[PDB]
């Protein structure tokens, strides 16, 4: 097989270049856990649109307002001949398109799997994103950074500088606490994997590993803010993510 | 095997004193599904703490001013001399004690469903309960009118007059909205139940459909508010609905 392509945001020197994107994330992770070959294509924020339009690739919305609205990742895969967007479809895709692969979406689990990826973003990804937003910001070439934080200062309604507190970090901590009990209900030795340790690594899995490798990569993996992260809940966290070590080739 | 006593809240005439409560259903569901032999024991809202204490059965949540809190339903099985308190537990149960039994909680899927149930209140439930309430209260005999009243009204700080309004019902439809997309990702064929048409009935299916029967039983099937609700996104959620008919026995 080819190498398929993969477009993500690309970073400046602070976080020395790394891919940090918790959505593009999802699937760099699907693509290093499937074992499939991929070269990765760097689009700034503001170029994004006229990037995926020119590939003939689809909106992943369209607002009331009646406008498209454009984003990562997308792949292209020369073996297929296809533009695939939207991480959740695209990792659906990659299932049904090597098969000889570990499912990402196991029979029976994809409206599991679509209630869960639901409430991942407000329960946990949203806490997240406002302790690490501001960093990322200062981890953009120029261009993303200006539209990156004129975007998002309007979609939040204050600066940057201001949506980084302790009450994020407590809806953080009660985020995952939720998560946690879910994954009790899996019983003691299978509660570090959504399905179980026999189960294997699902979609919804790598969704939250996602939020992990995000704050890592911007916080910086020495730094105090990552360490208080990973030690929540008696370092279970550092166990879940863990198992994620392996997959996370650039 | 001796019957399973299971323990329910009663109601009047106004439904004809049939089993109503959208969590005992889940139970009841679970009982008939399997197939397994029991018997309704009715238990008043005000009596139900004295009941499970009896009973030497324990509460479901401990709040942080640190009183106890019962909760029907809850079963008895004569057959292991247990009591089991605790909706999702009690399934558990069933499955566990009860192999020979279809499964409620299929392996791999136990966090999965922890996690749709948690959302399964907030999004569809309560919308529900804010347009099922009052019809529910006056469907109760007076003591456990005058206890529901009272602890409602207090949570939800309105009458229970107030509570159903049009907001209501959109926030319904738009909970329903959400869970038909999530089926629409087990492709057509396999949009009526959360693991597909050849997955069994889970007992996250169970928790929607004690949503609708609770409705159904508390409005009338003949009711105009009834026809509303099982006429949206097309009538899928009538189809829904109707792969739980044959588990509704009431003893």
């Amino acid at each position: 097989a080819q190498p398929i392509v993969f477009y993500d945001i690309p970073s400046n020197e602070r976080i020395k270049h790394s891919p940090w994107s918790p959505n593009t994330w999802k699937i760099r992770y699907a693509l290093n856990y499937k074992g499939l070959k991929y070269k990765t294509e760097w689009v700034e924020y503001p170029d994004i649109a006229g990037v995926v339009q020119k590939l003939g690739g689809k909106p992943t919305e369209k607002t009331p307002d009646g406008r498209d609205h454009y984003t990562l990742p997308v792949i292209y895969d020369p073996n297929t001949k296809k533009v695939v967007e939207d991480s959740a479809a695209i990792a659906k895709y990659l299932d049904e398109t090597y098969p000889d692969t570990p499912k990402l979406f196991p029979a029976g689990t994809d409206a599991f799997q679509a209630a869960f990826l639901d409430f991942a973003w407000p329960v946990l990804g949203f806490p997240v994103f406002m302790l690490v937003i501001l960093d990322t910001a200062n981890s953009l070439l120029p261009r993303s950074h200006d539209y990156f934080r004129s975007t998002r200062e309007q979609k939040f309604g204050k600066k940057l500088e201001e949506l980084a507190t302790e009450e994020e970090w407590a809806k953080v901590e009660a985020g995952l606490a939720k998560l946690k009990g879910y994954l009790d209900a899996n019983g003691k030795g299978n509660d570090l994997l959504l399905m179980g340790a026999q189960g294997g690594i699902t979609y919804s899995d790598i969704q939250i590993a996602s939020f992990f490798v995000w704050a890592k990569i911007i916080w910086g993996e020495g730094s105090e803010k990552w360490k208080r992260l990973i030690s929540l809940h008696d370092g279970k966290w550092a166990q879940f993510y863990a198992q994620f070590t392996k997959f996370e080739q650039v």
